[PDB]
């Protein structure tokens, strides 16, 4: 029995598992209990702590995957599989994994944790893009990821009912973050060293731990990539909650909100997934049914008037995105576009496809849309209009929200860094046209071209080193800049005056000013005033 | 008649004339000046339509400028050459319907073509005997026939009480058609081609052009036309009837006349030019730049139709139209009206005096479409930047009023079978007055057209002689044939035509002609196509 592997957490013994990674030996403890299963009368509701266990719990395994909807638009495909759930499928998921250096740490290590991404109806720590082994092995990083409930399970809400309070699921977050500070000195992290990080809904749940008070004593730094708790995605308000949660009732045969909710408790887990899609309000992309809800309790007011009136001075933040934000949004919905072809799209297809990727949009902000993104010397060029309909998606999405919280956060005292992700994958599926898709640096981040059976170039290998140290650098320090390197070029704090970002690809670290200013003045200031009148 | 030049003594319809021998630096021209082509509009003549001047004995001498047409005399900067070259170099009198015929000395032996000037001044001012439109170095260098004509401006010229007998509207327009058809009938005395008769203009000039390509008994009295920074499209060049009734009523309540469309006009008539000019700009229903008080008006005459909507249905298969613009369209605009802009120091403006100046810019707007303006035009890395922000406001008012208009008439004309070229003029006159600032104003580039640099006392370079010279090969072999560009010059770059799907156009600079695609596409989409559909809802 190897000391290394034995360790006394709050609630009992664990024995983890050492894994193999390039470099040398790492622990790891997969599948901690953190929270009673969230089953039977506790679906919807806020999870409880894990009551203690007796001898030794098994962490040598990754845990259940909380119940989702799992992709089937193109079955085997591995742009799409390498996103769906790689364990069974379970409402009893409530469990995170830890990763450390072997030996464990000397003293006291910075912790990363990270919260994956997938629409808030999707996600799993278990993928293979978040193995944490690399960053623990090569920079020495404890490295945490939990599982949180996704779609009904985690969002659903009956705002104002004891039963269904909506945010489950970041409360799981929240729980998770409280098991780390209770529990990682006994792992060698250092809990007074805490930054959380995330991509897509995962930013998105950083950013509104952020803004949620009762979170913010759980960390020191955080990290958004390519998501934010503001835009038009990550929230919606009480009344539309509301809304979505009794149509779900209405459709699965339920029948006050008790009589609702214990109905709902009473529904086979796939029943809910089935006819999750149905409660949007209009055809749409990048919109998810059940997101967390601006309940004036976990969040008190929208993200967007708690970023226009906090107090950030405290807070160092990492936020970017990639280069090609929307491009495998299209695919989900908009007629014209396929993996498997070039997708040149007609112009009457780009007015349509505007309809659907600015779904609240009247006739004359479509308008207003179509005629700022049209290339006026060839306006009917389809591999342009193609590319701006990417471009569209990704703007109002993922950009422009991005650039409204940098913003914003620097102009209301916090230290901001921000970047633009522009390489490709070498070993990237989808086809060329769309780019540097959402979801595809992470891989980087987390180290995998380390791993030599996976076949990225030397070039690669090489980014991912730096990748791994400016995250790493920025969990230490707050600054991602390494503080012994003095050939340069330095990455300055993103400021409202000069608007500093740098391009993270295969060059050198280029810094540029604006990001996507002008086009983000449309979404962030003209179109709420457009679609007001 | 027999101790005088043999060669300056021509009869026309009207009568005999005698002319006079110029000096140009390449050697003598003939010129008729003063010519009368309409009965005094004088009396009760004042708003009517312009009657064919009736014959006279005896020799007319032509050989002086005549009147100006009653207008405001420019005065925010006395002894200036930037604004007294446009003020009135002759007596101001409501008698003013004369035109200007230069032909080379001796006049040609076979039929020459015929070019055609029309001068702007926002429909309230101008004159065709100013410095700047002195036809002696085209009619000299190019063998051209040059005429120029006054025609009535402010309210003489555009006062209207639609529908009615005694102020029809449009008579100035009318003027400009009498010296057209005066043309048709007498300049083959001079030696000119009626049948090949081009007009050009420039300001107020080109949108007359473009009135006269829009409407129909003018269409048969010229047979091409250059329309320089200038469109009858637009949202200064016309006035709904509504409108001009509103202001020809304001106007006579604000000089004391009463209710009738005939005692209005009588009492009207009555006033002196003077308290008409005195009253002219209180009229406009907004705090504004580029807007004129008495302007064209859709009559369902004259214009039978809105000119977007004549561009939008015209058929212009048998047309050939050269248009263009100067880097700076708006900037000396500023000055009279925008606070924070001044020739006499840099104009660098604060952002609040940006949103002001839009406002002002852009009258019409209501504060959605403002705000469209303002974000657009701001540069978003440096938003208070007093540099950008000044650019940017000349930028808005020279891209609304004129860019983009100029930019979908070549747009509608094209895709309705003209010949369309299209210039941005660049080139800063080495002898401007203006500050460095305004870059290349409204109006700088007449000089270049009409050959002035030619003339050496003038004190331009060696190079914009060659300029120059340039230009009006262009303007002439554009008269002679319908096409800019030398059929002899093999060389010498080529000026395509523009069209929807290449969207070609020129500069015209003291380098060769560079070949540009797409004028302002980008921003020109925001005021044709979005602005209007935002002014709706
Ligand atoms: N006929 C039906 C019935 C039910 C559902 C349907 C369709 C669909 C659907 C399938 C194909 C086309 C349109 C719609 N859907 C799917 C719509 C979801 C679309 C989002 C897919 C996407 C695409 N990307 C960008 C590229 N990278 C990623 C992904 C995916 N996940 C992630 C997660 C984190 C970061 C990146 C990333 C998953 C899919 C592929 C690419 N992110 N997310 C359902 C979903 C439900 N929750 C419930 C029911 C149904
Ligand atoms: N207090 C008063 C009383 C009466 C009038 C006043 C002001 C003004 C005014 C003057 C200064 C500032 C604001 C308003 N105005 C306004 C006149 C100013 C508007 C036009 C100025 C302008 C500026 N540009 C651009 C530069 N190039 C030119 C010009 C001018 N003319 C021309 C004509 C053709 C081509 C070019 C060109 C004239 C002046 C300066 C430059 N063109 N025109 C009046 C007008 C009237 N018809 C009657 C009365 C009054």
């Amino acid at each position: 029995e190897d000391p290394q592997l034995l360790v006394r957490v709050r609630g009992g013994q664990l024995r983890g598992i050492r894994l193999k990674a390039p470099g040398g030996p790492v622990s790891a403890f997969l599948g901690i209990p953190f929270a009673e299963p969230p089953v039977g009368s506790r679906r919807f509701m806020p999870p409880e702590p894990k009551r203690p266990w007796s001898g030794v719990l098994d962490a040598t395994t990754f845990q259940n995957v909380c119940y989702q909807y799992v992709d089937t638009l193109y079955p085997g495909f591995e742009g799409t599989e390498m996103w769906n759930p790689n364990r069974e499928l379970s409402e009893d998921c409530l469990y995170l994994n830890v990763w450390t250096p072997y030996p464990r740490p000397a003293s006291p290590t910075p912790v990363l944790i990270w919260i994956y991404g997938g629409g808030f109806y999707s996600g799993a720590a278990s993928l293979d893009v978040y193995d944490g082994r690399f960053l623990a092995q090569v920079e020495g990083a404890v490295l945490v990821s939990m599982n949180y409930r996704v779609g009904t399970f985690g969002f659903l809400a009956l705002p104002g009912s004891r039963e269904a309070p909506g945010n489950v699921g970041l409360l799981d977050q929240r729980l998770a973050l409280q098991w780390v500070q209770e529990n990682i000195a006994a792992f060698g992290g250092d809990p007074m060293s805490v930054t959380l990080f995330g991509e897509s809904a995962g930013a998105a749940s950083v950013g509104m731990h952020i803004l949620s008070l009762p979170s913010r004593s759980l960390f020191h730094r955080a990290v958004l990539q390519s998501g934010t708790p503001n835009g038009p995605w990550a929230t919606v308000s009480a009344g539309e909650a509301r809304r979505r949660a009794t149509l779900l009732a209405r459709l699965v045969g339920c029948p006050n909100d008790t009589e609702l909710i214990a109905c709902l408790r009473t529904r086979p887990a796939q029943d809910l997934v089935d006819h999750e899609w149905h409660v949007l309000p209009q055809e749409s992309i990048f919109r998810f049914s059940f997101v967390p809800v601006v309940d004036g309790d976990f969040l008190s007011d929208t993200p967007e008037a708690l970023i226009n009136t906090g107090d950030f001075q405290d807070l160092q933040v990492l936020v970017g995105v990639v280069k090609d934000e929307g491009s495998a949004f299209l695919v989900y919905g908009v007629p014209g576009f396929s993996k498997d072809n070039e997708s040149l799209i007609s112009r009457a297809q780009f007015l349509a496809g505007v309809r659907i990727g600015v779904p609240q949009a009247s006739d004359l902000a479509a308008e207003a849309v179509v005629l700022h993104y049209t290339d006026w010397l060839h306006p009917e060029d389809p591999t342009h209009l193609r590319d701006a309909m990417s471009a569209v998606v990704g703007d109002h999405n993922v950009v422009c929200p991005v650039a409204q919280l940098a913003g914003r956060l620097a102009a209301q005292g916090a230290r901001v860094y921000a970047y633009i992700f522009e390489h490709r994958a070498s070993t990237l599926t989808w086809p060329l046209w769309m780019g540097v898709p959402h979801g595809y640096e992470i891989e980087f981040i987390f180290g995998l071209p380390l791993d030599p059976s996976l076949n990225y170039t030397t070039e690669e290998r090489i980014f991912a080193q730096r990748l791994m140290k400016y995250w790493t650098n920025f969990a230490r320090t707050g600054d991602p800049n390494d503080p012994r390197d003095s050939k340069s070029p330095q990455w300055p704090p993103y400021t409202t005056a000069a608007q500093q970002y740098v391009s993270l690809n295969l060059k050198p670290l280029e810094v540029r000013r604006g990001l996507r200013a002008q086009t983000c003045a449309f979404w962030n200031r003209f179109l709420p005033k457009l679609l007001s009148a």
